[PDB]
């Protein structure tokens, strides 16, 4: 086996984008996706249509729980498409994982500064 690999960039720190944290709807989407793979989780998210058909809305509820914390973070938003609602949702994940201590600031490119 021994196995190989190139290509690393240990050249890229950031100062405040570091705490900010680089975490947009759609990275948070992702990423949320990517935990799941990475892991090989399993997770979904539950639209929920309220409303009336002229004005409806999805209302995009997800659950995830954390081994490594014995705990789990709960989401429901009300988006606009199942895109949207479960984007928030997902951010909604991230955000909390990241406040629970799970996952780590982006560095969606080389810092903005």
């Amino acid at each position: 086996g021994s196995s190989g690999s190139s290509g690393l960039e240990s050249e890229e720190v950031d100062l405040n984008a570091g705490l900010h944290g680089n975490w947009t709807l759609e990275n948070a989407k992702a990423r949320l996706n990517q935990y799941f793979q990475k892991e090989k989780i399993q997770g979904e998210y539950k639209y929920t249509q309220v409303g009336p058909d002229h004005n409806r809305s999805f209302i995009a509820e997800m659950t995830i729980y954390i081994k490594q914390l014995g705990r789990r973070i709960f989401a429901r938003e009300h988006g606009s498409n199942k895109k949207l609602a479960a984007q928030s949702c997902a951010l909604s994940l991230v955000r909390q994982l990241y406040h629970l201590g799970v996952i780590e600031a982006y560095s969606s490119g080389p810092s903005s500064g």
